[PDB]
């Protein structure tokens, strides 16, 4: 019984499946059938002997087996529940992408109002918001420059009563943290309402403080095109008005001065200069998507475009990144400090590319002449279509999340495509009574997927609840190609975006044309 019990709980048939499938009659996986797995199931490109070697020598918990080059179930399980079996492409978890293009090129980790740690009327500021969004490897920040008691600006949400914070102290922790998840360059987006004295301040500060970190200097031959990544590794730069200014300040906005958006329009003349940067409300993007659209794509391959929640969003809540991402707006800022589905996507976006913040925008946007627009989709290279199969099995250790005792989860799961309108869809699997150890679903979804270049894939985990709203339990956002195919497991992440260590789906995936 003990045997039984212990090992029955931790008994999963789908494994069992998996590896008889797999194994077929043998009590274990050799090379040879390993290499099949990986293949026909797995639908790695790189399948081969050296890759199963390395999957065994790695995840083999078998030393006879290990040795004799062999995989026995104990081993499939681990690879399966491994970086290596991670539904998120562990390939696409290191910079992989090409980091030499025009910043206008790449989507870029923004936060709105960074200082924030709550809501925009009265909540508190704090430098930990913005080390907290540093941390998650964000890229351009935001501050709100005020003048400050002693002739110290300060940083706070502009008319209302949001605490405040030492511009100075923002600086250092910026400084501190501006490369501890990434080595690409840091934009900080000035809002400048500092009387000309404490303008004085502020660039004394960022000279003294940045030191050589900020870029004060066009960089040799960075001429005609924004600089890359590449070419602005390690440094941080300004973002504000150029020339009410002083130019110790304005002096130091080299490659992206605030402009007000004049429209788009490029032989030469009207759409801004490369080293121009306008920003653009939720509404008044959508508006443009809604009429413009390709001249808005068209505009953001030479250009980089700001968005920013809607001033109703007083309680800091998100709009859809999405939505402005198939625009190509590449600076679009969301309330880091806010738990939902939109920073879920967001987080998910960037965690590809190594997570260092940039990630390359597909080739259709980053051509200057392209006839794309989400929205009134014709053929085109972005036109794709793939079939996604994904198959729901089952559920380890979901984390209880509320009750502090009392009942068991009854997990239900979420399935999402976000992406080019046609292409969002939802589904839902059923839902399990009492069981988050090892809920079993086995349901399967199909979608069709048109521009996958834009989509991404979510899983989300509910309790379902009668009574009331549905707990969050757990959740994952993986970018359409960095979704690896067969048997994975979901790593599962918090509200906040942390790893939920032992808390998986475990998932088939599928994807045909
Ligand atoms: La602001
Ligand atoms: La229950
Ligand atoms: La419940
Ligand atoms: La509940």
């Amino acid at each position: 019984e003990i045997e039984t019990f212990y090992k029955m709980l931790t008994q999963r048939a789908e494994i069992d499946r998996a590896f008889e499938e797999a194994a077929g009659s043998a009590e274990t996986l050799s090379v040879e059938r390993l290499v099949t797995f990986l293949q026909h199931q797995q639908r790695e490109e790189e399948a081969g002997p050296a890759l199963a070697l390395s999957l065994i020598e790695r995840y083999e918990p078998s030393e006879t087996a290990k040795a004799q080059r062999q995989m026995t179930k104990d081993g499939f399980l681990m690879y399966l529940l491994s970086a290596d079996g991670n539904a998120f492409s562990l390939a696409h978890r290191r910079v992989y992408q090409d980091m030499d293009q025009p910043l206008s090129h790449y989507l870029v980790s923004s936060s709105h109002n960074t200082y924030l740690l709550e809501d925009q009327l009265t909540g508190p500021s704090s430098t930990e918001a913005y080390i907290r969004a540093l941390c998650k490897g964000c890229r351009c920040l935001e501050l709100d420059c005020w003048d400050g008691p002693n002739q110290e600006p300060i940083i706070y949400h502009g008319y209302t009563f949001t605490s405040k914070i030492l511009f100075c102290d923002v600086l250092r922790a910026i400084r501190d943290y501006a490369f501890k998840a990434s080595p690409y360059p840091v934009i900080l987006s000035l809002e400048n309402h500092c009387s000309l004295e404490q303008q004085r301040v502020m660039a004394r500060h960022l000279r003294a403080i940045l030191g050589p970190i900020l870029l004060d200097q066009p960089l040799d031959g960075v001429t005609t095109s924004l600089p890359s990544p590449e070419q602005l590794k390690g440094k941080i730069l300004l973002k504000g008005k150029k020339l009410k200014l002083v130019p110790e300040l304005s002096d130091m906005i080299i490659y992206c001065k605030s402009v007000h958006f004049g429209g788009f329009s490029s032989p030469g003349t009207s759409g801004q200069a490369f080293y121009e940067m306008a920003s653009f409300s939720e509404s008044r993007a959508l508006r443009l998507l809604q009429e413009s659209g390709n001249g808005f794509v068209r505009h953001n391959v030479s250009c980089l475009s700001r968005i920013y929640p809607a001033g109703w969003r007083t309680d800091s809540s998100n709009y859809s990144p999405v939505e402005m991402w198939n625009g190509g707006c590449q600076i679009v800022a969301l309330n880091f400090q806010t738990p939902g589905p939109e920073m879920d996507v967001y987080l998910g976006c960037f965690q590809d590319n190594g997570g260092c913040g940039y990630v390359l925008k597909p080739a259709f946007l980053r051509d200057p002449n392209t006839t794309f627009n989400s929205r009134a989709l014709t053929q085109g290279p972005w036109w794709r279509p793939e079939r996604l199969r994904v198959r729901i099995i089952s559920g380890q250790q979901l984390p209880k999340v509320n009750k502090n005792k009392n009942s068991i989860v009854d997990p239900k799961v979420i399935v999402e495509i976000h992406g080019v309108g046609r292409d969002t869809g939802s589904r839902q699997t059923a839902v399990i009574t009492n069981n988050g150890f090892n809920p079993r679903w086995d349901m399967e979804f199909e979608f069709e997927v048109t521009v996958p270049d834009l989509a991404l894939v979510r899983f989300m985990v509910e309790d379902y609840d009668s009574s009331s709203k549905n707990d969050f339990i757990g959740q994952s956002t993986i970018p359409w190609n960095s979704l690896k195919q067969g048997y994975r497991h979901v790593h599962l992440l918090s509200k906040n975006g942390d790893q939920h260590p032992s808390a998986t789906l475990f998932v088939k995936i599928s994807i045909q044309d």
